[PDB]
């Protein structure tokens, strides 16, 4: 009732724009544009509103009007965008896509420098605030120092952390003791580890170095070989029978009082 799920990530506007026919590098190629709320952060927390849960976003959108609506967006779905940094002068996160007719992904611009203004000095405004939630969840789009901040100062409340991707993941390799669930897929573990993932015969060692490097709970998305998930304290196995669904899945399911590995199934069929 007075328990809500904090968000600390980034909130982009995904425009994903494909020809209709085949695109002709020369003028104004007629075809289909669709703006979409988007980032890794703002992502999980709508889902966590659909979820049923109080989700608080800690993002940054910049005062270019478009910034605003990303955030009125995201607040229609159930979020709690109050909280949020309206940046002065900057470009809101985005996340331009360009597709085919199949909806194949041709080329893909990414602009998130907005995403570092999501500062320690920022988090630590809310500090009370933020250690009284019951989950936290962050992004690793936020800086080093923004994310430090966080693993530091949870009061003993449990940080899930998206790795976002193999370039982003890595600010966490040093402070894995601090993460509660950290919910990498084959390469970002691959990266994090230094162990390379050739196929399920290699999850154990990779586990079992996550868990001596102090995480808490692995939850590794194999692809097409499944999950699996590891528990520091012994219990390990696959759930083998989309990401941002994954990620409010466990954290919406941990809040809820869900064990391990019912939350991962679970979280696995958020997915799908
Ligand atoms: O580097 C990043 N790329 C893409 C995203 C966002 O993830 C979403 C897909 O899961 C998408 O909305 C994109 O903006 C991000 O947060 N960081």
């Amino acid at each position: 009732e007075k328990d809500y799920v904090v968000i600390i990530g980034s909130a982009n506007i995904d425009v994903a724009g494909y020809s209709h026919e085949s695109l002709n590098y020369a003028d104004s190629n007629p075809g289909k544009i669709k703006f979409t709320p988007g980032g890794v952060g703002r992502n999980i927390a709508q889902n966590l509103a659909l979820l049923g849960n109080k989700a608080w976003l800690l993002s940054a959108v910049g005062s270019d009007f478009y910034g605003q609506s990303l955030l009125t967006q995201t607040n229609q779905s159930g979020v709690y965008v109050d909280k949020c940094l309206i940046v002065p002068g900057e470009n809101t996160s985005s996340y331009l896509s360009l597709l085919d007719n199949t909806g194949e992904m041709l080329v893909a611009i990414n602009d998130m420098n907005i995403s570092n203004a999501i500062t320690a000095e920022y988090l630590a405004q809310h500090r009370e605030f933020i250690q009284r939630a019951k989950v936290i969840v962050a992004d690793c789009n936020i800086s080093e120092e923004a994310l430090a901040w966080i693993l530091d100062n949870a009061a003993n409340v449990p940080v899930f952390v998206d790795p976002v991707s193999a370039w982003k993941c890595v600010k966490v390799r040093d402070r894995l003791n601090q993460i509660h669930t950290l919910k990498p897929n084959r390469l970002e573990a691959e990266t994090l580890s230094g162990i390379a993932l050739s196929g399920r015969d290699d999850v154990a060692k990779v586990a079992a170095w996550f868990h001596q490097h102090g995480l808490n709970r692995l939850v590794l998305s194999m692809g097409g070989d499944g999950v699996y998930y590891s528990d520091i304290r012994g219990e390990n196995g696959w759930s083998a029978p989309a990401g941002d669904a994954m990620m409010a899945g466990l954290a919406s399911c941990w809040v809820d009082g869900m064990p391990f590995a019912e939350s991962v199934r679970f979280a696995q069929g958020c997915s799908s």
